[PDB]
């Protein structure tokens, strides 16, 4: 046993140096908490050192605040709750250990959002992730488990029909140009270059058992075995978020149904909602957003604050690990736990509209300056 | 006695609540049939409540309907025929109570099948199950009966020689080395984890009297006292399905002959063929299939349809085989009752050969429409 060897050393000699680190894990992990949890392990053998490695290796990130830790299996969140609970509370605006997560996958509860200004919104996307109970998560899953997961996913998705009928495209089976085309077109996950993906062990055996399934129009897609067992995605050009979300809920429900038929269930509990690798993706694990052109807003003052006020996050055109190019920003809901899928999409819709108005505060004749403070 | 107690309650007080159930048993068990059959029992004491317990415990799924009942002895099918007959008819595509099942274990009747293209067929296999008359089935057999069955099996199997010379491995005394080898060879079975099997009572006293026997060449395998008294499997790499089926037939014949010399025989009758625990396994209880490479066809939208038309079904795989090929499948006959063992193996042989033709067409980037078969 390796952990057994490490346990021969006093806890202080193994405690990581997080002095110049800026991630959620670093903000919570103390010498005391490390000494208390370093001897524990989940049934699959995942340990605290495994949980925090990415956060030790990556002091920060150039575009967003990172969590700095991952779960290796469903039991990770329980065995190491004294580490995860505070992180979750911080990352998800005060979500406490005693709080409950609520789901709402009914499109009808989303007001408007069916016509975000086309001149500003180039495309709308809604995604989430799901883990199959009984298997270890990507940071820890063996080649055998990953292949088993791929087998089940492929089997299940082959049942989707109608507008959701599609095909599975194994990473290994596509040419270099085919892969890059899908990536650049915003459909497929990038090559394993993410500092998180690398340091957490999620890039092992790449591209074995990884792939993408999608319908003919590429408006509904499922990533298999990338950062999570499954990443369910609904997307299309334009700003009809309502339509995107409706298709999302429909396909997501049909997928769970298919899995249940085979007696498989997604990792889920009343407190954390759906369980995923990264604590930031718990609850709904939902990220709804748009590629929005705001060449001046992205430059304007306190833009970072307007997004913070609306619980929104910004990413590059190529995603979280990229910068915005041509003034096109990736704007989506920053929160995922403590709000329902419907409430989340509603925040993006309402937030975008504002961003647009704030976007039109110069080309015509206006600008924030008068009615602003007076916080109430 | 206990049944006498229940008979003191009105039938509707003992009637199971199958409001949210989706299994064959639930479909046919009306309040009237329950009241008509709840007072009956077989000579071994098996009652209707015993027959349907697993179906009451396991609701099944709308999309995938389970059987929901089991036979506890040979008489169960007769005593509770008013339950089983409709279930059998529905499950086996219209097999009527008056239909006859023809058994054909003569390899000479199989046309060809000795040359399935080895560039596609990685291995061939034929599996079945048998029950020994005079003993209750797994859900109901006592420790004594189970041990008696094991002793008979071990004795007969130890008599096999030459190509069928083998060794017996009791689960009880199994070492770590033996189980790992058995695991690597895909020969091991463990205590069931399926609630459908557990709820029937078939896993009692595990692993008492359970065992694994296989010949030295590892082309003939027998499981003792698992789902049924005996599960017989013949296999080998390549596409010589005729050879596999021939070994299958010879092994079964010799075993049966050894049993007869001791005044024992397999449960069998002109209507249901070989009697087994689950109604879905009646008739031949045979599954003949191939591990086959079909990377192109496997991605074709008409793949599931072609298999359906050929009266075949598939299962994806999770090994290095499909990983390297990008599509290896387990394809076998779908029918069990109303077709002889020969007709069933013939359908796999004929179907496979067409699948290979379609695969070769797709390799040439051609269409397979002209090869599409009509439902048979
Ligand atoms: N609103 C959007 N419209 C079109 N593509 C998008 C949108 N948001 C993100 N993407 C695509 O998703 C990728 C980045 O995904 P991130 O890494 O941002 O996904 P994460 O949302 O997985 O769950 C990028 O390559 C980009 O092409
Ligand atoms: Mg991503």
């Amino acid at each position: 046993s390796h952990n057994a060897l490490k346990l021969r050393f006093p806890a202080e000699d193994e405690f990581p140096d997080l002095s110049a680190h800026n991630n959620h894990m670093a903000k919570v992990l103390t010498p005391e908490l490390y000494a208390e949890l370093r001897a524990k392990s989940t049934p699959s053998g995942f340990t605290l050192d495994d949980v925090i490695q990415t956060g030790v290796d990556n002091p920060g990130h150039p575009y967003i605040m990172t969590v700095g830790c991952v779960a290796g299996d469903e039991e990770s969140y329980e065995v190491f709750k004294d580490l995860f609970d505070p992180i979750i509370e911080d990352r998800h605006g005060g979500y406490k250990p005693s709080d409950e997560h609520k789901t709402d996958l009914n499109p009808d509860n989303l007001q408007g959002g069916d016509d975000l200004d086309p001149n500003y919104v180039l495309s709308s996307r809604v995604r989430t992730g799901r883990s199959i109970r009984g298997f270890c998560l990507p940071p820890h899953c063996s080649r055998g488990e990953r292949r088993a997961i791929e087998k089940l996913a492929v089997e299940a998705l082959s049942s989707l029909d109608g507008d959701l009928a599609g095909r599975y495209y194994a990473l290994k089976s596509m040419t270099e140009a085919e892969q890059q085309q899908l990536i650049d077109d915003h459909f497929l996950f990038d090559k394993p270059v993410s500092p998180l993906l690398l340091a957490s062990g999620m890039a092992r055996d790449w591209p074995d058992a990884r792939g993408i399934w999608h319908n003919d129009n590429k408006t509904f897609l499922v990533w298999v075995n990338e950062e999570d067992h499954l990443r369910v995605i609904s997307m299309q050009k334009g700003g009809n978020m309502k339509e995107v979300f409706t298709r999302f809920c429909t396909g997501l429900t049909q997928i769970e149904t298919l899995f249940k038929s085979k007696d498989y269930e997604f990792m889920w509990n009343p407190h954390l909602g759906y369980i995923l690798t990264c604590p930031s993706n718990l609850g709904t694990g939902l990220r709804a957003g748009v590629h929005i052109k705001l060449p001046n807003l992205g430059k304007h003052e306190k833009f970072s604050e307007v997004l913070k006020r609306l619980r929104l996050q910004k990413r590059g055109t190529g995603g979280v690990d990229t910068a915005a190019v041509g003034g096109v920003f990736d704007v989506s809901n920053a929160d995922r736990l403590g709000f329902s899928e419907v409430e989340l999409v509603q925040m993006v819709v309402d937030g975008v509209k504002l961003l647009i108005e704030m976007e039109q505060r110069l080309e015509q004749g206006q600008a924030i300056d008068d009615l602003m403070p007076a916080q109430k």
